[PDB]
């Protein structure tokens, strides 16, 4: 749902600094929700300002399409932060019904 | 016809918090029933004052021309904001004859 | 003389819609007739209001001073709005003795 | 023509979407007609604000000095858009006397 | 308390340019007591009118929200400006029953 | 005293042309004895009418609250316009007993 | 009921330098009940004015039309000014039969 | 003298166009009297609005302290601007007793 997805939104800001790790131009191949367009804004966003920094628009960027967070959750899978993913669904599905 | 489309456009503002994602920058390419000044007005209002903000002017400005809402409901397709472009059709058929 | 003068500014907002292609910030650089803190007053204007807006404010406080005529036409060929710079040229040597 | 010229470039923002492709870091030397200045603009925002966006900037750049859309036939043809050219020629013949 | 809230962003304006090296981009993911919009307000703010300069806003608009104190203590600590943290907290406590 | 600061806003404006160089909304975080309003009006002044303008609408508004003065030539310094204010501290302190 | 929204108004009024925080641009978008025109005069208002000036504007004109109250609780909770919701409910339900 | 640095800026406007070459990025380490903040403003103007309109910010935001002229001679010529700093330097030479 939306409200969970909101929610986990929020909590992923509540949370940015621990998430790092994440990497901004490994991610998004695995996020063919966001507009082939955002990718380039991210991506080219991480060039200027480096990953950490971008990071923050990704997920504010990811947060807009309805449906985003099962895409991440297999994002990061597909990135090996299995622990990540792991602590997200977790957030994720204490919101659901 | 217009009825229809004022009530869309107090539709929106009703329900405005929900539609947030819009992405003034991006939308305003689909929408050529527009200014060329007023898409200036818009993104440089954009960088002045931020998204969601210039979001609301550009509503605003958008319901100024006839027929704009279909031309809104294309652009949120293009942006694949599907399910907020279906949620806009609906408000706008219901007032349809 | 200022009867030229004026009857070119009154040529250029009786064609004004025709102008558009005019830069404001680059018939800023270029004008030194303007006063230092007059252009601070466009910029800012064209910031806030956008362009062709700005445009008109632009024409307002250029036809100020005696010699704007010269300064902008010469501006525009600057701009390399040669055709443009021509046709005003034309309008301004036309009310000229 | 102005009038063929400017149908052209309405035609353009009425598809832009299909445009896309379009580079504009690719397709500024092509451009002598934009100013020495203006590319770099261009070419910053684009930095900035990535490819598909300130194409955008571009086309409204581009339209800006008379006799661009032959400049711009020639582009894309140079950009090997051969099939856009095509398009777009086409668009602009219909309005030439 | 508000009280102690207040006291401290009044010496916060007071002492200003002593805090300088923060950065508003940096700092504001540690804020989500900030409007997920009024980042952007302050971030596109920041890339438009610059980093202290838009400090000053981010202050103001971090006051906003009642609890923002210990926010903005937090962040300033993940900022590893710890001693600007001790300073503030210092000038906080000192106004607590 | 209350004689020496009146004196010195009449030198000001007396003298308001040659200040100029008092950027309005970077002084502004130096000066607390504004109200925490006013500065908004200042800066707000500053980006719809622009600085020197807005320099003459900070003066006025400066001279309202006692011990300006102190403030300003504070200030002044730390925009670095020490001759600036080694010039208005001398026009002040010679109303000094 | 009429008189508990306007028995609320004058707590506001009595209180408005505390309720300051309430950012006039910010809250209109919660505001339907407003008349579409009347909102342009308040930022026009608060940009023209500034932003707790256009405050006491703002809630001069919401308290005009019947049933604001509810709309304003609403807006504030949108603001996550759930503290400030909270203080005016408390005044509201307080003068309710 | 300030009559003669005033005349200079006075002549850099009148001969901007000219200018151009000039690298705000690059020339900006030279100048440490302009503040370590306003390099931000240029550097970062440069990023959003491109090289050759952040030059007239600069040269308007250089000419805003005494002195400056002496600073932006030796700049060009950390520049390789030899030719720009000797055109300049006799501009300025022109107006001392």
């Amino acid at each position: 749902m939306a409200f969970a997805e909101d929610k986990t939104y929020k909590y992923i800001c509540r949370n940015f600094s621990n998430f790092c790790n994440v990497d901004v131009v490994e991610i998004l191949p695995y996020l063919p929700c966001l507009t082939a367009r955002d990718q380039d804004r991210l991506r080219a966003t991480c060039t200027l300002s480096g990953n950490r920094d971008t990071l923050w628009h990704l997920f504010n960027t990811l947060q807009r399409r309805p449906g985003w967070v099962e895409y991440f959750i297999a994002a990061l899978r597909g990135c090996e932060l299995v622990d990540l993913a792991d602590e997200v669904a977790s957030v994720y599905q204490s919101y659901q019904p």
